[PDB]
Order: C-alpha cells, then sequence, then structure tokens
C-alpha cells in the first residue's frame, strides 16, 4: 500500500530518532505527493536535532 | 486522510524551524495518523530535550 503502510514507517521512523538514531534513514523522500513532503519534514526535524 | 498528513507535514517543518511549542494536531486519533502525530509529538519534546 501507498499510504497507510508508508504511514506506519515514518511514526516507526519519528520515534527511532526520538529514541536518538540522529542517523536513521528516513524512508519515502522521493515521492511527489503527500508522503514525500511529510517525509521530506521529518528528515529536516532529524537534521534539525543534529544540533546536539 | 491527505489533509491531515499536510498538516503534520506543515507542523514538522514548524518544529524544524525551531518552533518547538508548536502544537501537533490529530494526536488523538485511533488510527495511523493517530501513531503518527504522537510519534511526531515525542520527536517535538526530543529537540528539547537534546
Amino acid at each position: 500500500s501507498t499510504i497507510t503502510r508508508p504511514i506506519i514507517e515514518l511514526s516507526n521512523t519519528c520515534d527511532k530518532i526520538a529514541e536518538g538514531n540522529l542517523e536513521a534513514e528516513v524512508p519515502h523522500q522521493n515521492r511527489a505527493d503527500e508522503i514525500g513532503i511529510l517525509a521530506k519534514s521529518i528528515e529536516r526535524l532529524r537534521r534539525s536535532l543534529k544540533v546536539a
């Protein structure tokens, strides 16, 4: 699936990043849809966390 | 669920730009958007904890 599964994966990614894996790879960045924008923004959050 | 996805993307960017106080919508949902929102809320809290 194109929406439900990617949402689940990104949620797992946010938590991985939140628990302190600033090196996690954020999936779906190459999407041209709402999943793509969401994943691009999750990537920018990750980079923002790389603050310390 | 296109709308909540867009809103959350906007929310993520607001936080990534430095507004670590931006309220994360959709957290009280039972579905996959609900977990996503909570995971983004926990990510918001982490930027602070850091």
